[PDB]
């Protein structure tokens, strides 16, 4: 009943997104990622970057300015539908780790930022003239995956998607974030006290602070799950469901942070017990370590669910 999510797009040598649309234990699959921001990308349109996929065809302007915003994403737009079709949610992630110096600057530019993905990556309408990068591919809902210059105007956009949503009530439509895990997070606990996401996943790797594996070995840090829980109650994300976030290999992330299986379920059975609502799973960066990461003829993403299901 607990959900097994990952990341795709950034993988080196990453297989297509079909492989993975193929995995029976992944729920989720967050595409990484709308890179750019329109505040300073080429043209003021947002800018996408899915690793080795895409033949590196970019849209432009109605003005002839060329954008960073790819055109030619085939793979992708044939392998959304498979996804969707095996029962699996595929959300457009927002942000990521490059490059640094992305953020919003207005109210304005982040309601027009949420219009614009809306109109190129949502339900296909009549009355828009824009791109539409994934063709008549229509994703499950849209991941906050901000990692750099703070925490303005995301709550807005939030707040714009779900609007949107809302005029489609026939179908249901998902928004998550991805803060790391010391409390506040620059970059994420205003858009989670201020707007409601779905679902959270805490990236607990990469800080000592509060990482997973300081579970395991308490001489490192505190893990800070319980005090994830606590810091909902005050939010407009009190419903959301906090997922743990894990690195799905030895180099997937810096070095101490990954979890054997072992561990991993010590951690979750302690977790998933204590908050049978709250918790909602794992969440795991990311497909391509995933599947360089095989322990007995069986991919990393498959033992978490084992886990899960136990």
């Amino acid at each position: 009943f607990s959900n097994l999510a990952i990341y795709w797009g950034q993988g080196p040598n990453q297989l297509r997104l079909s492989h993975f649309c193929q995995e029976t234990s992944l729920d989720i699959i967050n595409i990484g990622f709308i890179n750019y921001f329109p505040d300073m990308s080429p043209g003021h349109w947002p800018g996408s970057n899915f690793g080795n996929q895409c033949d590196g065809s970019v849209y432009v302007t109605n003005d002839g300015v060329v954008t960073k915003l790819l055109s030619g994403c085939h793979q992708i737009m044939e392998d959304i539908p498979i996804c969707q079709a095996a029962g699996k949610k595929v959300l457009l992630s927002i942000g990521g780790a490059y490059p640094p110096d992305q953020s919003i600057l207005s109210e304005d530019s982040a309601v027009a930022f949420a219009t614009f993905l809306w109109g190129a990556f949502g339900p296909v309408a009549e009355g828009w003239e824009g791109p539409r990068p994934f063709g008549d591919v229509v994703v499950d809902g849209f991941d906050f995956d901000i990692e750099h210059n703070g925490g303005f105007g995301y709550a807005t956009m939030v707040n714009t998607f779900r609007q949107y949503f809302n005029q489609v009530p026939e179908r249901k439509f998902y928004l998550s974030a991805a803060p790391q895990c010391i409390i506040p997070d620059a970059q994420l606990s205003d858009a989670i006290f201020n707007a409601a996401f779905d679902f959270i996943w805490i990236q607990y790797y990469n800080t000592a602070a509060c990482s997973a594996k300081s579970f395991i070995d308490t001489s490192l840090g505190t893990f800070n799950f319980d005090a994830w829980v606590t810091v909902l109650k005050a939010s407009a994300s009190k419903d959301a469901k906090l997922y743990v976030g894990l690195p799905a290999s030895e180099t997937a992330a810096n070095q101490g942070y990954y979890l054997t299986p072992d561990e991993v379920e010590s951690l979750v059975s302690t977790y998933m017990d204590r908050y049978p609502d709250t918790f909602g799973g794992i969440m795991l960066w990311e497909a391509t370590a995933s599947e360089n990461n095989q322990i007995d003829g069986a991919p990393y993403a498959d033992h978490m669910k084992d886990i899960l299901l136990h």
